[PDB]
DNA sequence: CCGACAGGCGCATCAG
DNA sequence: CTGATGCGCAT
DNA sequence: GTCGG
C-alpha cells in the first residue's frame, strides 16, 4: 500500500500494452516499474524521486508527477471509458483468451460474458473451461486451503509411486497467505536428463489425481507439463469449494533446483534473475544454468547442487523463497 | 542513439 | 505428414 | 518504455 496508488496506475497501464496494443515489452516495462516502486521503502515525492529507480524512465516519472498532482492519469481516464479497448482487457480474463483473440472477438461483436456464453461454439477447448469456470478462476486460495490440497496431491502422488517427489511452488513456497492457483513440481528417478526410463510418468499422476475426482477438467496435458482444474471435497449441506487452477510439471530429477527456481518465481523475479544472468554472461532456464558464447549461444550446463548454487554463479546473494515476492 | 528485453510447453495454424 | 510460426500460458 | 555499451 506504500506507492499503491502508483503502482495500480502502472499495473493498469501494463495490462493495457499487453491485452490492447500488444507490445508485450512495454507490459514488461511498466511492470518492472511498479515492482522496483513497490520494493522502494520511501513515499515516492516528486517523478524525478522515481526516476532514480532502474526500470523507471523519463514517461513513467511523468505520469506520476501528473498522478502525483491530480490522483488520476487522462491516458488511463481515457482507456478506461473507450468500449472497445474495455472490452478486449475484459475477455482476456478469461483462460484461453489473449490479446490476440480477445481483439477478434470484440471485433466479431462479443464483447461480454454473456456473448461468450451464447458464442461458446467459437471456443477453443481451454477458452470453455476457462469461461464455465469464469467466476471460480477470479478467486483466490486461502492457504489453510493450499495445505488441503497439497495433502491430496502429495499422498495420492505417493500411492502411485513412493520414488515421486511432489513439491508445491509459486506462491505458496514463497509463504504467501493466499495463491492464486497450485503449481506442483513432480519428479521420479526414471526421468532425467539422460534418460527416461519408464513412460506415461505424468499421465499416471494425472490419472490417480483425476480417479479420486481432485483433478476435474484438462486444459492442455503433454509429457513435462499438465494444465487443468481441480476442487477440494466439501461436506454434506456446505457450499461447493471454488474449482481451481492447478498445474503440474514433471522435471528431470536431476535439474531439479533450475525447476524449483523456475516454479517458485515470482514471474517478475524470474525475469529479473534471468535478465541478470544475461549480463553476466549466462542463461538460466527451468532445466539448467549454461554459459554464453561470444554469438549467446549456450554452452555446456553448470553443475548445480541447490537453489544457492544457480544465485552464487550470477554473483546474487541468496534470496529465500519468501523474499522472492512482489 | 538502439538493439535487447526470460525461457519454454502444449496447441493451433499454415505452407508444402 | 513435417517444420516453422505464433498464441496463451507458466513461473 | 527503459537501459548499457
Ligand atoms: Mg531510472
Ligand atoms: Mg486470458
Ligand atoms: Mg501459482
Ligand atoms: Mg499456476
Ligand atoms: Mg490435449
Ligand atoms: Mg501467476
Ligand atoms: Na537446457
Amino acid at each position: 500500500t506504500l506507492n499503491g496508488g502508483i503502482t495500480d496506475m502502472l499495473t493498469e497501464l501494463a495490462n493495457f500494452e499487453k491485452n490492447v496494443s500488444q507490445a508485450i515489452h512495454k507490459y514488461n516495462a511498466y511492470r518492472k516499474a511498479a515492482s522496483v516502486i513497490a520494493k522502494y521503502p520511501h513515499k515516492i515525492k516528486s517523478g524525478a524521486e522515481a526516476k532514480k529507480l532502474p526500470g523507471v524512465g523519463t514517461k513513467i516519472a511523468e505520469k506520476i508527477d501528473e498522478f502525483l498532482a491530480t490522483g488520476k492519469l487522462r491516458k488511463l481516464e481515457k482507456i478506461r471509458q473507450d468500449d472497445t479497448s474495455s472490452s478486449i482487457n475484459f475477455l482476456t480474463r478469461v483462460s484461453g483468451i489473449g490479446p490476440s483473440a480477445a481483439r477478434k472477438f470484440v471485433d466479431e461483436g462479443i464483447k461480454t460474458l454473456e456473448d461468450l456464453r451464447k458464442n461458446e461454439d467459437k471456443l477453443n477447448h481451454h477458452q470453455r473451461i476457462g469461461l464455465k469456470y469464469f467466476g471460480d478462476f477470479e478467486k483466490r486460495i486461502p492457504r489453510e486451503e493450499m495445505l488441503q490440497m497439497q495433502d491430496i496431491v502429495l499422498n495420492e502422488v505417493k500411492k502411485v509411486d513412493s520414488e515421486y517427489i511432489a513439491t508445491v511452488c509459486g506462491s505458496f513456497r514463497r509463504g504467501a497467505e493466499s495463491s492464486g492457483d497450485m503449481d506442483v513440481l513432480l519428479t521420479h528417478p526414471s526421468f532425467t536428463s539422460e534418460s527416461t526410463k519408464q513412460p506415461k510418468l505424468l499421465h499416471q499422476v494425472v490419472e490417480q489425481l483425476q480417479k479420486v475426482h481432485f483433478i476435474t477438467d484438462t486444459l492442455s496435458k503433454g509429457e513435462t507439463k499438465f494444465m487443468g482444474v481441480c476442487q477440494l471435497p466439501s461436506k454434506n449441506d456446505e457450499k461447493e469449494y471454488p474449482h481451481r487452477r492447478i498445474d503440474i510439471r514433471l522435471i528431470p530429477k536431476d535439474q531439479y533446483y533450475c525447476g524449483v527456481l523456475y516454479f517458485t518465481g515470482s514471474d517478475i523475479f524470474n525475469k529479473n534473475m534471468r535478465a541478470h544472468a544475461l549480463e553476466k554472461g549466462f542463461t538460466i532456464n527451468e532445466y539448467t544454468i549454461r554459459p554464453l558464447g561470444v554469438t549467446g549461444v549456450a554452452g555446456e550446463p553448470l553443475p548445480v547442487d541447490s537453489e544457492k548454487d544457480i544465485f552464487d554463479y550470477i554473483q546474487w546473494k541468496y534470496r529465500e523463497p519468501k523474499d522472492r515476492s512482489e
